[PDB]
C-alpha cells in the first residue's frame, strides 16, 4: 500500500448491540421539572 | 494503492442493534415542566 | 488508486437496526408543559 | 347572647404608579 | 340572642396609573 | 355573654411607584 | 355619653392636600412591558 | 362620658400634606419589565 | 371622664409634611426587570 | 487559482416525537 | 493555487422523545 | 501552495429522552 512516504490511516470498528427482553413489569417515571401541590 | 506520497484514509464500519422484545407489561411517564395542582 | 499524491478518503459503513416485538402492553404518557388542576 | 360589632373601612388611594402581577396557580413556560 | 351588626366601606381613589394582572388558573407558553 | 366590637381601617396612600408580584402555586420555566 | 357600659369609639380624621404646582417642564414616561427591537 | 364600665376609645387625627412645587426640569423614566434589543 | 372602671384610649396624632421644592433639574430613572441587549 | 469543492448533506429522520421551542428575541410575561 | 475540499455530513435520528428549549434573547417575568 | 481537505461527519441517534434547555442571553424573573 503506502511504500513510499506520509500514509495515515484511523480504522475504526464500533458494533454496539442493546438487547432488552423484558418478561415482565417494568414500571418507569420520569418527571423533570414537574411538580405535584 | 498509494506508494508514493500524503495519503490518508479514515475507516469507519459501525453498526448498531436496539432490539426490544418486551414479553410483558411497560409501563412510562415522562412529564416535562407538567404539573400537578 | 492514488499511487502518486494528496489522496484522502473516508470510508462511513454505518447499519442501524431498531428492533421492537412488544407481545405485550406497552404504556406511555408524555405530558411535557401540560398541567392538570 | 351574643351581641357583634364589626365596622372595616378599606381606604386606597393611589397618586401615582402601581404595578401588581398575581399568578395564584399559573405555569409560564 | 344574637344582635350582629357589620358594617363594611371600601373606597378606592386612583388618581394615577393603575395596573393588574390576575392569572388564577392560566398558562402562558 | 358575648359584647365584641372590632374595628379595622386599612388606608393605603402610594405617592409614587409600587411593583408587585405574587406567585402563589406558579411555575416559571 | 356612655356613663353605664361597653362603649366604644374610634375616632378617625384624615386630611391630604397633594398639591402640584409645575411652574416649569416635568417629563415622565412609564413603559411597562413594552419593548423596543 | 364613661363614668361606669368599659369604655374604650381609639382617637386618629391623621393630616398628611404632599407638596411638590418644581420650577424647573424634573425627568423620570420607569421602565418595569421592559426591555430594548 | 372614665371615674369608675375599665376605660382605655389610644390616642394617636400623626403629622407628616412632605414638601419637594425643586428649583433645578432632577432626573431620575428605575429600571425595574428591564434589560438592554 | 482557487478550486472549491464543497459538499453537505444534511439528514434527519424522526421517528417519535420532536418539540422545540425557539425564542430569539421574545418575552413572555 | 488553492485547492479546497469539504465534506460534511449531519444525519440525526430520533427514534424516541426530544424537548428542546432555546432563548437566545428572550425575558420571562 | 495549499491543498486541504477537512471531512465531517455528525450523527446522533437517539433512542429515549433528551430534554435540552439553553438560555443565551436570556433572563427569568
Amino acid at each position: 500500500k503506502c511504500n513510499t512516504a506520509t500514509c495515515a490511516t484511523q480504522r475504526l470498528a464500533n458494533f454496539l448491540v442493546h438487547s432488552s427482553n423484558n418478561f415482565g413489569a417494568i414500571l418507569s417515571s420520569t418527571n423533570v421539572g414537574s411538580n405535584t401541590y
